[PDB]
């Protein structure tokens, strides 16, 4: 019993995490085979930053001013290249520690584990979500830029994001390990602002099926709708759509609890228009949308890693 | 700025789990030096789950029938014995990943992560409390016996927990390292019940001082209390009191942030009375204690 926000035990990624110093900025780099991979924005200073022509001020950067650190070992930059907003730099020294991993772009909805580092080094792991308007809630302080996020699946880490920036709302923004943003935005000095976030309607009825796996059915009622009925509605409190792929990957969780998908989203639907009326579900007072339907599948029957 | 509920990195304590199989029992063992530690329940039985008399049991095992799989290397048991109710299982091989270490016994509001496994294999990482009640709120299944709960200091790891067992409101119970109980728990199946838990009411407020330090400030109001009128109210809304011990550790967080204790506490008197009025405080509509004045200042600054 029990649901926890769980996220991926960190070894793989932590083996990986090494110090980026390039200039003045100090932040973290992933480095994995020969090739170390950090924010571009590492390359910038006080101008390098404002107006930022990334071609131009990596082309006056030698392999010697950036210092990678490996722990205690300084690795030797042996060649860089950018790749949309990531910065390679290889390495002459394959790290020993590389796990099997692949690079993934996930969706907004899907939840991935974050490690953050601060100076190369570790300092904590937490899951969240990548919210539908495309922002990270993250914890980051000055010096978390370069910490990633990723899932495991069997013995393979798939890394799925890298920290760049905090946006004015206190929450964060990056790329995926490509270097292509997650939402519309820029690496560059600039007013960005996150759009209006929604709620994760899927991870929200894989919560639900979760508290009714943990023995809590108090929000359970006898009816049941239309997939555009409780869309409609979905529409009206900022609630993503629920698509019939949603519905397909709820499945599972509706076989194993007996509760159809469209019986919990009239269950949904009154929580949406009634409220809590004091009471909790799996001990909080609000729907919880960052666990997905795979993740209420992993935690509640324990898959290893 | 943002606040996260957020675990240390597990590396260091997955490179320590392996699987401990006794006869038909599968649990986990924490693999440290020549030394693996688990659950002393792996040597019992179906009819020794009552009144298992350990001693007993553990004196009629032979090494031989502890079986330590490390990964897809099977360990050889050269000894065992017993430190209150965790097995230690000497083994012929040290664990080249053995990180620094200690092993510490933690009080009732003390946070830490937990890295749940499932035949010697970590399949997840998780933050709590030990609550007021001895008992932690944790996500287990079964074969999740033996997993650990830690806190990392720099480089050294700080083993906590150890899991044994879970009672039946589905809260957990567990030993620290030497094999003693957090709480009034034994491992026998003998009718445990949690006591009636409580708010870990520093813990809250250190996650309100955290709530400031991220600009949130609606909760704040321009009162104040005394530490017993406070306990009165705290009390009555099953909220562990407030002692001049926590006040004095909340007193970096009242530094930074320009409100005295006392006056936070006033603030938290507030909120037990009224309510959130449909507002969050660190994206929450209650009251976390889950985060202790340690955790607020680490994570924070
Ligand atoms: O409770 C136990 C164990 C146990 C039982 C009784 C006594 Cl007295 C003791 Cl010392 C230990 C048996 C193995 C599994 N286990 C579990 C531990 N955690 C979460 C569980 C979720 C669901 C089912 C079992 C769980």
């Amino acid at each position: 019993s029990g649901f926890r926000k769980m996220a991926f035990p960190s070894g793989k990624v932590e083996g990986c995490m090494v110090q980026v110093t390039c200039g003045t900025t100090t932040l973290n780099g992933l480095w994995l085979d020969d090739v170390v991979y950090c924010p571009r924005h590492v390359i910038c200073t006080s101008e390098d930053m404002l107006n930022p022509n990334y071609e131009d001020l990596l082309i006056r950067k030698s392999n010697h001013n950036f210092l990678v650190q490996a722990g205690n070992v300084q690795l030797r930059v042996i060649g860089h290249s950018m790749q949309n907003c990531v910065l390679k730099l290889k390495v002459d020294t394959a790290n020993p520690k590389t796990p099997k991993y692949k690079f993934v772009r996930i969706q907004p909805g899907q939840t991935f584990s974050v490690l953050a580092c601060y100076n190369g080094s570790p300092s904590g792991v937490y899951q969240c979500a990548m919210r539908p308007n495309f922002t990270i809630k993250g914890s980051f302080l000055n010096g978390s830029c370069g910490s990633v996020g990723f899932n495991i699946d069997y013995d393979c880490v798939s890394f799925c994001y890298m920290h760049h920036m905090e946006l004015p709302t206190g929450v964060h923004a990056g790329t995926d390990l490509e270097g292509n943003f997650y939402g519309p935005f820029v690496d560059r000095q600039t007013a960005q602002a996150a759009g209006t976030d929604t709620t994760i309607t899927v991870n929200v009825l894989a919560w639900l099926y979760a508290a009714v796996i943990n023995g809590d059915r108090w929000f359970l009622n006898r009816f049941t709708t239309t997939l555009n009925d409780f869309n409609l509605v979905a529409m009206k409190y900022n609630y993503e759509p629920l698509t019939q792929d949603h519905v397909d990957i709820l499945g599972p969780l509706s076989a194993q609890t007996g509760i159809a998908v469209l019986d919990m989203c009239a269950s949904l639907k009154e929580l949406l228009q009634n409220g809590m009326n004091g009471r909790t579900i799996l001990g909080s007072a609000l729907l919880e949308d960052e666990f997905t339907p795979f993740d209420v599948v992993r935690q509640c029957s324990g898959v290893t890693f």
